[PDB]
DNA sequence: AGCTGCCAGGCACCAGTG
DNA sequence: ACTGGTGCTTGGCAGCT
């Protein structure tokens, strides 16, 4: 089997599937590598069910394998960037092809969605900026240059591809974006004076192309995002802040859990955009408030009939690739046909923006009219077998099903005649391939057929026969359904050329689809959970009045207690003391949480919400735990990251910076690292302690207070209350839960005499 | 929904629902013919299992009845996907014959097949034990079995409070996990897996008795030293109903009991076993562990057995002195020991399945393998000089008989099963061969008509042939087929050919048939006749297996001890831990440089350390390959030191510093209220309350109490500065650090242990080290230098 | 070597004579 | 009450290409 072996040598940095009967096989490195990542045995030979190769391609695309199937040769190649199938991708999950590259003045990186067709460069200002972008945009594959010097950034990634410096050149990138877009120069995108980007794009594109073999008509445009557009989240604080994953990796319990209810899958993902973007300008923002207020009474009507839309964004990739199938036209029909019923809803609205989105849906009731009457009702999944084209569409087709359906109902006839003429109650005519139509009686009566008869096939219990009466007609039916069969896929292919002249118009109005869903869905979660319209101030301020943690309180069956908040340049750091059970890591995460959501255009979870601008926000809070550095080591790599970056226009929360070295150390640098954030940095900080010499840091600085958590001990147990109260902490209540941990009482009560001796040389 | 009583079913579901009224909760396998058959809820959830196709069966008076199944001959690779998901399975076999038969034919359920009952050596994993137990509480303890049902091996124990009990639970690992209806923790088992719910009835004290005498055939539970323990008695009375009535047949491979007593064994608590990571990483996997270092074994028993002594260290001085001199004698047998010992395999679970009469016909080929070792093993042992060695190679056995029995009986490389003969070799059965001459006449008969036919009647086509629907024909092509005999019976038409049979045929036909179906009945009615001439010496086969894998370890831990450069540690009366150039046996593996060796003394005058270093210098490293050390003294092990005197220990604990501070509180509570002055304690970094005081007050309060009145060795790690002022105040304490230099703008990370406290605590170092801007740490050691001037 | 489809062996179900 | 045909799972492989 040298076949396999100089085959594979074709691609040998890709996993080779080789078809063996009714199953893929992989041999040897691919055997291996293959049985630990799909869990299968490593008989080296490993193989799977040829009916559920596009599962096992999934899975193996998910974890970053490029996968090349072999049937012998290389008839087709998956890779995980880009991959366009519905088997293959997750409903409600982006799935992005990226290439990055290094300059002497900076970095290059660009995204590409294959289905949608939204194309993103940037040129990030650093290393973190880029590892930022990185995290957040989660590429499903990488394209890299060689010469990539910093290494540590993209090392780790899954579907990580190496290429030549040569696929990086901005003349060769230029001219192939503008012939892609169709343009002379890219200044109508906005993106011409930005060659890291363009590079990084160039290489993009031309890998995607090379995987397609085809156009990719349904990417026309490409859009440049810039630092200041966006608030800055670096990966600590993506994490931290729970956005759409869990600290524990899954999904429940984060915010996208409450807020993202949208009805498509495509409203799901652009939900899931906005969240891990939050943008700066005012003028979108208000712009987004005003929708999701003016569509408040409206939510009901819609939601249903928006939910029959589906995910046109993706169907509509297939239409453009000519991969579509009957269902997806199926699909798209039925939301052609939702089109009028959401244009009369929102006729009444009153805001222009959801103006603009009604008319960016369109109507196509030509397109509409169109696969009413060219499709029929229920389609099956593929066109190979026809059944898709319906009745009266063609006459042509008409007659030769006509035809087939009168062969076939002679042929019926003939086994009632047959039978009653022979007498032979078993008598009856079936199909087969092999044999045809045929004649079958029972073994116990085929000694009394007739002698004209002709014996093709004994089975166990029966004979079967052929006529010339019989192939006369199978003549009939088969010629005839073959070419009511070639007919049927011609007129489909042909539904391709009427469809795609509207590609355009058909990717604005899914596009307008999507971003209604998101606003009808949050303008539903405001008037549902409370929420109210933030207003935005020149300067840098949060004030909250009744917040609350949008998800703690979703989750929790005991009442939240909402707090305020109250920062402002006069009013900077706040001290925040006393327990650890109290409240004080949710209430800094939930400010967090409400400037984030202010930030979407979403109205927040609080009685009223002023805020001013913020250019990025850090969350120190929670955890270390690492291959992993140590605690400590990792907590003060992530304050460095605060104290290096952070400005006066940033949300900073700090949570209990010392613990885990000497108390003198820790006391010293939690000391410094305020006193810095508060005098120097000048941003908006949460900074939360044990130390309660820090408590004496307000009478010593302009823009820094006291405030703290207490509790309640009662009955047999402690009860953490969980309001904000101003000034310090005045109780510690470590020796009160050791009690009740059950710690021996003269353990505790050495502990008490020990606690006050050191607090008061203090 | 129609009303399903009794005579409104068919005969069928009459039966079925009858059937599965015995098996309410678990998958039902229902032999129909050539299918196992699934219905109603079982048949959906099956489907969706297996992925199999939901289909239905067509009903009289009703609705459909709900359906699916799969091939009798395919069930071992279906029961493979449940077992594995934690799903039982109920095995009903025809046990009637249909031809005699009015109604529907007798059917039994003959196995259920649950987590872990199995036996089957496609259903395991081959270095990985898989026990069934049981346990139960009532108001002071608790009760708890466990039994592999592939070895025989039984064990009761009663661990006398909570965390013993989750430790217990943590060192066996049980795959099924019965448990009383009242249980009242279920915060210890709500997790597990196999997790099954009984009725309180089955853990009665008496039928367990009475249930566990007959098995082991006494009268009372005097001589296995289990009649004490009534506790542990409800959860084995429990487990033995459990797995007679998943195998129901004998068991006569579980003739024993033995009680697990504290006393006997250093009792590590969950988090010492989790810290340690003796066979599990902290990240779950099976990387770097005691065990990836250690277990080198050669054999499949071997390796499970190793794995048993590392999670369950021995404190019986004479024990440990045996396995020492054994790996110390054996140690330059290593390389002719090894090679050998692995040809005998897992010899342990094939002689479950000989004593479940299951046992599969490469089973016998591997047991009559390992039997074809033993002469080898007993010449290379028996220049050994050392008692236990020849006590192994006496309990090893030879079984010569049986070696030459298998030898005669079976073939040199039998197929997979029985069902299709070619198992039994010639020679063994005169009345067997006999029946084969016939089914072997084979061909020089079919060829031998064929040329005679095909010569007869010039029809060059014509051809003899077999099909197992229509029998032995003469086949001649379409085209030369209407010049035949009119003789030759027609019997089978295709597309171009026609097929005819002729009485010689017919006659060929219906003796190669009959005999073949003499040969078979016949060759496993002497393939069972092999398992009474066995079974018989199961005891002795048992012992034999259980050597094989003691020798196994110990051949392994012998030339461990050479390879890794291991030293022989010494037994102290009193309390206490002396070594010289110790070593971290996994850290000193896996990293890429020279690992740096430290000392240990430990006594009862110098009996807690209180250890300060910088982070990453080495602190956690220092206390664990501590407690490593003791734990590969006490299973009778070579250590990696150059030498190491040891007292005795009851027990090993650990707090690893780090809602939460509820559960540190906790575990530190523990600790106190178990410790002794035989018990080694590890703390690392604890002491965590709201304040800046409140924490370290009460690690304070703690570290006192650990010295002064349990007396404990102790081993506290700390960051917190000021428990270096313990050793003035206290008597027993004393101040170790781990070494670390600082030049310039860079710290060196010695790694070596000494006598004293650290000079300076180096947290702002290790910040500027973070990245931390160098203005801020400037800030730091300005009020740095304000604290300490307070003293 | 690559598709199709008969068969395996239980029991019940049904239409056609008693 | 008989007789003789139908159906239903999935794996194996005859029978045709
Ligand atoms: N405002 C609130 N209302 C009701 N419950 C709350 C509130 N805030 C917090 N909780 C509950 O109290 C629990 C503990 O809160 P949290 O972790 O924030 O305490 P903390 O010890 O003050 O934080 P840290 O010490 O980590 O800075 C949370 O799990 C949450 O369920
Ligand atoms: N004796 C030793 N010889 C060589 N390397 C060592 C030794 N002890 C520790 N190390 C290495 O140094 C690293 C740090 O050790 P350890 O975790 O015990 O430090 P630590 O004092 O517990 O502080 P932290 O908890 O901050 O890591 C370990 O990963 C180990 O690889
Ligand atoms: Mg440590």
């Amino acid at each position: 089997m040298q076949q396999y072996l100089r085959l594979k040598a074709q691609h040998p940095e890709i996993l080779l599937f080789y078809r063996m009967g009714d199953f893929y096989e992989l041999f040897y490195d691919d055997a291996k590598r293959a049985s630990q990542l799909l869990d299968i045995s490593l008989t080296p030979m490993a193989g799977i069910p040829y009916h559920a190769v596009e599962n096992y391609l999934a899975k193996l695309v998910n974890q970053g394998e490029s996968v090349a199937i072999c049937e012998r040769k290389v008839v087709r190649i998956v890779t995980p960037g880009t991959i366009s199938d519905e088997a293959l991708l997750q409903e409600r999950q982006d799935n992005l092809l990226a290439a990055i590259w290094q300059d002497s003045k900076g970095f290059g990186y660009a995204t590409l969605d294959i289905s949608s067709g939204r194309f993103r460069l940037s040129e990030p200002a650093d290393r973190e900026t880029m590892a930022a972008e990185l995290q957040r945009t989660n590429p499903a594959e990488l394209l890299y240059a060689e010469d990539f010097a910093e290494m540590s950034l993209i090392e780790g990634r899954r579907g990580l591809r190496r290429r030549p410096l040569w696929e990086f050149e901005i003349d060769t990138a230029r001219q192939q974006l503008n012939l892609q877009f169709g343009t002379r120069d890219l200044v109508g995108f906005g993106v011409e004076n930005a060659p890291r980007g363009l590079c990084a794009a160039g290489c993009l594109l031309q890998y995607a192309k090379d995987t397609q073999r085809t156009t990719l008509p349904h990417i026309r445009s490409i859009t440049m995002e810039r630092e200041q557009d966006s608030i800055i989240m670096d990966a600590a604080t993506r994490r931290n802040l729970e956005i759409t994953q869990n600290l524990a990796g899954g999904a429940e319990n984060t915010l996208a859990s409450v807020l993202d209810c949208t009805v498509t899958p495509m409203g799901s993902r652009m939900l899931k955009r906005w969240l891990h973007m939050p943008v700066r300008d005012t003028r979108v923002l208000l712009e987004r408030q005003q929708t999701i207020g003016a569509l408040q009474d409206f939510t009901a009507g819609l939601q249903p009939v928006l939910r029959q839309v589906g995910d046109l964004e993706r169907i509509l990739a297939r239409l453009a690739l000519r991969t579509a199938r009957p269902r997806d036209l199926a699909r798209m029909r039925h939301a052609f046909q939702q089109l009028p019923e959401l244009r009369a809803q929102l006729e009444t609205v009153d805001s222009a923006p959801v103006q603009a989105l009604r008319e960016k849906m369109g109507e196509f009731a030509e397109l509409r009219d169109l696969l009413e009457r060219a499709i029929i009702d229920t389609p099956p999944v593929l066109v190979r077998d026809g059944g898709v084209i319906a009745s009266g569409y063609n006459e042509e087709l008409d007659e030769w099903r006509a035809l087939a359906d009168g062969a076939t109902d002679y042929l019926e006839r003939l086994e009632v005649r047959e039978r009653e003429r022979t007498g032979l109650d078993t008598l009856k005519v079936g199909f087969n391939a092999v044999h045809g139509y045929y004649i079958q009686i029972s073994r116990g009566q085929s000694h009394l057929a007739p002698i004209n008869y002709m014996r093709r096939q004994t089975l166990k219990n029966a004979e079967r026969y052929i006529i010339p009466e019989l192939k006369e007609y199978e003549d009939k039916v088969l010629t005839s359904k073959g070419k009511a069969l070639a007919l049927e896929k011609q007129l489909y292919e042909e539904l391709f050329d009427l469809l795609l002249p509207h590609l355009e118009a058909l990717q604005q109005s899914a596009s307008a689809l999507a971003e209604l869903d998101v606003l009808v869905n949050l303008a539903e979660r405001a008037y549902t959970l409370n929420y109210t319209c933030p207003t935005f101030i020149d300067k840098p301020g949060i004030r909250i009045t009744e917040g609350r943690h949008p998800v703690v309180e979703q989750v929790l069956n005991e009442p939240f207690i909402a707090n305020p908040l109250n920062l402002s340049p006069q009013r900077r750091m706040l001290i925040i003391t006393g327990p650890n059970m109290g409240g004080k890591s949710t209430y800094m995460r939930q400010t967090a949480l409400i400037a984030l959501m202010a930030y979407i255009g979403s109205y927040v979870p609080a009685q009223k919400v002023e805020i001013g601008p913020i250019d990025r926000i850090f969350t120190r809070v929670g955890a270390a735990d690492d291959s992993g550095r140590s605690t400590f080591m990792v907590e003060m790599t992530e304050t460095a990251n605060i104290l290096h970056n952070a400005t006066e226009y940033s949300l900073v929360l700090m949570d209990e910076i010392g613990r885990g070295t000497s108390t003198y150390d820790g006391l010293s640098l939690a000391w410094a690292c305020a006193e810095n954030l508060a005098n120097k940095i000048k941003a908006l900080t949460l900074f939360a302690t044990h130390y309660f010499e820090l408590t004496q840091l307000p009478e010593k600085m302009e823009g820094v207070a006291n405030v703290h958590l207490d509790a309640l001990e009662h009955g047999d147990t402690i009860a953490f209350m969980h309001s904000v109260q101003d000034g310090a902490a005045s109780k510690s209540y470590g020796l009160a839960v050791a009690a009740l941990a059950g710690v021996p009482k003269e353990v505790i009560k050495r502990a008490r005499q020990k606690l006050r001796e050191l607090e008061s040389i203090s």
